[PDB]
């Protein structure tokens, strides 16, 4: 009876909430709109960076890369200070993932190649993931402001807990590539009134936010009990119903996380 | 039904839970052997610093109590350094709630007066704030040492968290002297891998702990929302079956904890 | 002294430092190439909106401004995603003074209005002000460009520091203006590795960074002590000896203004 | 002239300074009443738990400490709450160095082995180390009221850096040991107002506190350059002028240490 408190706070936050938790050998998976659609946003980058450090060797993240004015179309907090003198693989999978880089996910998108700048390559390795639903079809920052009920750059909270699953606690990474991965999302530092503060602290908590416009707001997250059992968060929302201009609400994301936590405690 | 999970960390801990939750005028009271009698432990030096702020004013605070080294006999971190000049009534009170002094309560209880101790006399107190159920009748330690079965020195969820509810919340002490028994409360060092473990950052959280004997550990305390909501946590816990020198188990407290903070989320 | 250690950085990074601290009522003043011309670079924003806010009446800031893509000429984070819907006269101090837009920037210089862009209106504010030194000739991407010994574009460590302290300290700008350029300022996301990563946590900093060829790297920063006492710091820097493309050292600002931090302490 | 600051802060915190930093290959020896006799505090609980670590192999730490409430006669918010299960000697030295527990340090002198409850050991390995200044009589909390002008119990902050030198920096443990003794001092939890908050945020500081009567605040740390290079900082102060129960000022030893930070810059 945990969809009634979700269907709560929807009602409370004047927004649509999905929410999934896959299973294990102890507890029984949880599910809100699982199955429903909702934006990639920046969650896309978490995958995005396994999927460059899967098609290449450890040497690649040594390679520069170097970027004009032009390149800076959406908010790069890192890639903007940096236009001079260039950046490495690793500092853009750095970017992307701790400060949610803009331009770091555009060359990183890049960097897988294909059609699309890479958009078609990334959504290919998704499909060998196991991933049949999810889709990107744009850059940054075209892919945040996708009008409701557009499937293109979106995700469901069952596909992307489950992708997620693999790269950190799976094997679809070898142990010193998936190490890295889970090092940057554990040193995140946009999602500090997410899913982290939705849990305890004793509990750890490695997070990629995703903002966009329609009062966007997702964020998916592998926590650890104080024991040590490790399990996928998914959360994410929008706000659709307000127009383009809606502000997003970060408490329905920690709210939320606090209704998961008690049930896998 | 929270009464489910409530009922499975009994199992995993091998304990005897008992939560209560006064009820909001938004939610509902969570129960959980809230009426089942648990022992005070150090838990009755809340009730018992405000039994001295509401008979005496509040220059009492600074008479100055002597004391000799026989008087010493519990743990007693504050007392011990205190045996050649004394404490004042307000020492005495910040020893006794925010590093569980045994010594200091002992003094609190006689500065009551009456027959054993102060203890009647403590009692008394409790009858005032409607709770006709709960009842001191030795001092530190032996508060703790009484033997399951036995009402002596016990007390139920239910009763201590209306009369926590009346202190912190309520009318049962002025402003000034309810802000003196908050603070001190708030500030307390021993509840860190209880209740206060079992909420997120985000929550505040004022507490007073209780440990004793046959694995006993009782957490009481007074949290509040991110947004301002105050409730009031009652967890006590024992594990008479694993014998007289049973180990408490804190995890379990902040357990449960962390299932109250879903359902009030 | 500190004119040593000031003497020192520029071996250890190979560059041009010049540092100013106006003179409060409690300590001196520090100098070090304070009258040294160094380039405006992304600085002359923070006395740009400035201006803006001065001569027009808050009711101005709403005022809507439509653009094309030929007008997005250098880095613009936040000006290129708005070039169907327009930006707002306050969405543009905004973006140029947190994000440091340059197309932002360029047409605020625009909405001051005059010859060339409005540079000599700019100029036209600075003298206003007591600064009879610095001059703005050009606009973005130009600005930043200047030739080494060039006097077009340039201000010194002694010639926006009272501008700076005027607009933050003195009464350049009427309360209501006030709030909104310091907030915007404490806001500032290109500068945590500049004058914030020298001075201690505990300090409050805000601050509008100017990053150019010829290894220019500047921070203006208006500081308070954990006691409440305000300061101005102005550091400013290039490396015109390794060329045009020479690399900016962002550790040698921190690095100074940590040198900066010990006399204040 | 840094010494001119040192003195000013003691006329601003009416208290007496010392301040020792042993000299590196690109830097001097920062000096204040450095060769001074100050009290140890809890600063000793540093080499202690090395003196521990050096005595016994790395699975000594195994072993189970059983203790009674008469063993509480400090502050000891971690051995407050395992007198029933008892600490391991892993769990003390976790606790003497994180939480600055009073009970932890003593059992860990009673662990050492030697004449009234281990002090006179305690200061034998410190002869070890080559400190032939400083000297260990008391237990804990005697140690901490020793009046002025009494050398028991006392050091200085020339001595007590050199041995936290070769504790960290040097090779009295062993990898294994050391990296332990470490990792303990970086999770220190009660060292945020002092040599912390005196460095920038982007400097690693290891530290272990100590504060006492007469004012008395000590804090011996260990820091690191944001490009690597290790500085050992000893502040130790007092204000035994202002009687037994003046307060400490940790302002002073913040202050002090944002001095330093803009010397070693
Ligand atoms: C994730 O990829 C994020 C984009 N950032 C959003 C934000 O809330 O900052 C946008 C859509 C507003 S942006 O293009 O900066
Ligand atoms: C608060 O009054 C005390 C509980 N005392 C326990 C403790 O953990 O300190 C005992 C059982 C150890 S005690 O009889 O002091
Ligand atoms: C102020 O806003 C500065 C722009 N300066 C440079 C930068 O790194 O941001 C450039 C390289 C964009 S300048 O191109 O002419
Ligand atoms: C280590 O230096 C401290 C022991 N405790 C002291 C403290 O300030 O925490 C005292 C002075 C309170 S104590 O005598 O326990």
């Amino acid at each position: 009876d945990l969809a009634d408190r979700f269907a709560e706070l929807e009602r409370r936050y004047d927004a649509r909430l999905g929410v999934y938790v896959p299973a294990t050998g102890t507890t029984a998976a949880i599910e809100y709109r699982a199955d429903e659609r909702f934006a990639f946003c920046s969650t896309f980058k978490a995958p995005l960076v396994a999927a460059v450090l899967h098609q290449n060797p450890l040497t690649h993240l040594d390679k520069l890369i170097t970027y004009t004015s032009d390149d800076i179309r959406s908010i790069s907090p890192v890639a903007q200070q940096h236009v001079q003198t260039g950046m490495t693989i690793g500092q853009l999978c750095d970017a992307a993932i701790r400060y949610s880089d803009g331009t770091a996910a555009n060359l990183l998108l890049a960097d897988l190649g294909g059609p699309g700048g890479g958009t078609a390559a990334f959504t290919g390795y998704l499909r060998s993931l196991g991933d049949t639903v999810s889709r990107l079809d744009a850059e940054e920052p075209e892919l945040n402001r996708d009008p409701p009920g557009d499937e293109r750059d979106t995700t469901t909270p069952h596909a992307i807990a489950l992708v997620l699953q693999q790269l950190v606690l799976g094997n679809a990474l070898p142990p010193d590539k998936r190490a890295l991965l889970t090092d940057w999302m554990a040193r995140n530092t946009t999602g500090a009134k997410r899913i982290r503060a939705g849990f305890p602290a004793d509990w750890k908590v490695i997070d990629k936010t995703g903002t966009g416009d329609y009062g966007r707001a997702n964020d998916i997250a592998v926590v650890w009990s104080p024991t040590g059992v490790p399990y996928v968060v998914a959360v994410m929302s929008d706000r659709a119903g307000g127009g383009y201009d809606a502000e997003p609400r970060e408490a329905l994301l920690a709210e939320a996380a606090t209704c998961v936590a008690g049930v896998l405690a």
